């Protein structure tokens, strides 16, 4: 148990992510846009840093970075949702209306679907919500624990104003993904059909269902379907605690939803991010045509710092999510266009040579709100989860960069590749060394990342403070985790270039910018 100070807990409030001004906060839910604002709702604790008394805490943007705090939205009042108001999507009808499908748990911890919607339309804010005076509207079916139904997801449409939404849950020990129809959101009808089904997964949360094109750099409405049209297929898994994903098709006719490659299935394939990162939900942004992805990175220290600090739990910067169409095979994670805003100025580092075994330092002056793009070139079974990190040398890595570092290396949080005998590109975070406090998370997180022909080795890092954000080769896989340095805080955070490679020297070229503060504070 580290005995944290009043400045070492001060400097783990973020600068440019969205988190409340106090308290707990977790699961995005209902995001939309509307009326030139994006809202954003999330699970929020209103008395302590845990989860959860649980109710929504809403918040708008112009440009899905400048927050600004609203009222609360929904709050645990009714005995249906007395011990919780749980997540949930919001469908857009045609006719301009806004439906939120949430959880409500009663005292006896059973979870039934409820419907709220604005009070007031004509209001861009959306400030009061309004609780449909005949919720609860939805009961688990008898397959179903009524203890864990939950999750209602962002409707599709289907025709003769029939609309479907997808509910995840568990037969055992498969996760399943079950189908109602609805032609007003307040009564439900439970599909025959499963709209997929994965054995050894447990229970699916935040099931989301969507369209990716296969040749437009757009994303699409939910409901757009046809023959030049993937669907993508996610789940929460919570015995986990990680989020999944797969890539294949989705029929209207038949419900069902098949992967494009089995043995890459829901819950047993790829992932959004391979570090901290979960209850992830889309929307689709008709001002820039885009599919954006939401997900919350939970704290990685003990829940005392929580509670001496007053606050736990941010949300990441919102991603695009696009198909990767050079490999047809994974998504394309990248942070929003919109975060650039928040570059001060760049510095740029061009071909820097790094030895085998050498540490290159990153004059860059402070180093705890960056951007950071680089890429790597190599001049002239392994698993980062069982590697020793950084420190696992081998003939073709690990190399790239030290973030969160002081001077004499005494912390560090390395973001590298690591080329394995075929040949695999390793992607880890090494978080073993990121704090002298023993009471934190000290894992190595990554995967495999694909690099084609001709492609060089290319990460891009958003740091601020708390938080790191990791994405090789353009997205294509993303590590997001929590460091907590007692040491490299403020002035004493430093950056540094390594190769601890035994037989190969690298060449890398970095641009850093300096990021600014989202200067996230109440609505007017
Ligand atoms: C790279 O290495 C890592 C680490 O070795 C691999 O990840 C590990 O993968 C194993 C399974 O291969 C996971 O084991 C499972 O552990 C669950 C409990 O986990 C708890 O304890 C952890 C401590 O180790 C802790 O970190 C967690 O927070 C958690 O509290 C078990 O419940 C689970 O059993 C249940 O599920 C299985 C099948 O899903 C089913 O049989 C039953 O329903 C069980 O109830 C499972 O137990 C297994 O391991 C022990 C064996 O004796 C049993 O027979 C197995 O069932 C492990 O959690 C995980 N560790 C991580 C991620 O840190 C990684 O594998 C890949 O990633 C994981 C997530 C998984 O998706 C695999 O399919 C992937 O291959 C390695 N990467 C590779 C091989 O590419
Ligand atoms: C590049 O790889 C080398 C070789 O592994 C790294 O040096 C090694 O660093 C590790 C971890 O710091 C040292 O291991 C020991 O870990 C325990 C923790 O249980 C610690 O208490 C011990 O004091 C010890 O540090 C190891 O001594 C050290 N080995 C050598 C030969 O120097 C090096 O840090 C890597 N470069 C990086 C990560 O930039
Ligand atoms: C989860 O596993 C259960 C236990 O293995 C399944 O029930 C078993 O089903 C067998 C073959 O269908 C049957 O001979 C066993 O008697 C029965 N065992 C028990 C303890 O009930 C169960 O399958 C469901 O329930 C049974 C009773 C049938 O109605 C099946 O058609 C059901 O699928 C599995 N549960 C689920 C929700 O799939
Ligand atoms: C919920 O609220 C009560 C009283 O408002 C509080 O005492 C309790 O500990 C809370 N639960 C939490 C913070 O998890």
């Amino acid at each position: 148990p580290y005995p944290w100070s009043n400045a070492q807990l001060s400097w783990q409030r973020t600068a440019f992510h969205f988190q409340p001004e106090r308290s707990w906060m977790s699961d995005p839910d209902g995001p939309i846009f509307y009326k030139g604002w994006y809202h954003f709702f999330y699970q929020y604790n209103p008395d302590n840093p845990v989860w959860g008394n649980n109710t929504w805490g809403h918040t708008v943007s112009r440009d899905l970075i400048h927050w600004l705090y609203l009222p609360l939205a929904l709050a645990a009042d009714q005995w249906y949702d007395m011990q919780g108001v749980f997540s949930g999507s919001a469908t857009c009808l045609p006719d301009g209306r806004i439906m939120m499908l949430y959880t409500g748990v009663t005292k006896e911890m059973v979870e039934m679907l409820s419907l709220a919607y604005p009070a007031d339309l004509s209001d861009p804010l959306l400030v009061e919500w309004v609780k449909y005076p005949g919720n609860p509207i939805l009961s688990a079916p008898p397959g179903v624990s009524p203890t864990e139904f939950r999750d209602a997801s962002t409707g599709w449409y289907v025709s003769n104003g029939t609309w479907r939404i997808a509910i995840g849950a568990k037969y055992n020990t498969t996760g399943i993904a079950m189908v109602y129809e609805t032609k007003d959101f307040k009564s439900f009808k439970l599909l025959e059909e499963l709209l997929h089904a994965v054995p050894d997964t447990g229970l699916w949360e935040c099931v989301d269902l969507y369209p990716v094109s296969t040749t437009g750099e757009k994303g699409l409405e939910t409901s757009v379907n046809g023959p030049k049209v993937k669907h993508v297929l996610k789940a929460s898994i919570d015995e986990q605690q990680r989020d999944y994903y797969a890539i294949g098709t989705y029929d209207l006719g038949t419900n069902k939803w098949t992967p494009d490659n089995p043995e890459e299935d829901v819950g047993i394939g790829l992932r959004y991010d391979w570090g901290k990162y979960y209850a992830s939900k889309t929307f689709y942004d008709p001002k820039k045509q885009r599919r954006v992805v939401w997900a919350w990175t939970k704290e990685l220290d003990s829940e005392v710092a929580d509670r001496e600090k007053g606050w736990a739990n941010v949300q990441t910067i919102p991603r695009t999510v696009l198909l990767d169409q050079k490999t047809g095979t994974n998504v394309l994670l990248w942070p929003v266009e919109e975060v650039e805003s928040l570059r001060l100025s760049s510095k740029e580092f061009s071909k820097v040579k790094a030895g085998a075994g050498s540490v290159v330092p990153l004059d860059v002056g402070t180093a705890t709100q960056l951007d950071i793009i680089a890429e790597f070139e190599i001049d002239k079974g392994y698993n980062c989860t069982t590697s020793g990190g950084a420190a696992e040398r081998g003939v073709l890595g690990p190399f790239g960069l030290l973030v969160s570092a002081t001077e004499n290396l005494s912390e560090q949080t390395p973001v590298y590749f690591y080329i394995a005998k075929n040949f695999k590109t390793f992607f880890c975070l090494d978080e073993s060394r990121s704090s002298k406090a023993s009471d934190v998370s000290k894992q190595v997180k990554g995967f495999t990342v694909p690099v084609l022909d001709g492609e060089k080795f290319t990460m891009r890092l958003l740091v601020d403070h708390s938080i790191v954000e990791s994405f090789a080769q353009g997205g294509r896989s993303c590590i997001t985790s929590r460091v907590y340095p007692t040491e490299a805080i403020y002035g004493a955070a430093k950056l540094f270039l390594f190769n601890n490679a035994t037989g190969a020297s690298i060449t890398a070229s970095l641009k850093i910018w300096e990021m600014n503060s989202a200067f996230i504070q109440p609505f007017h």
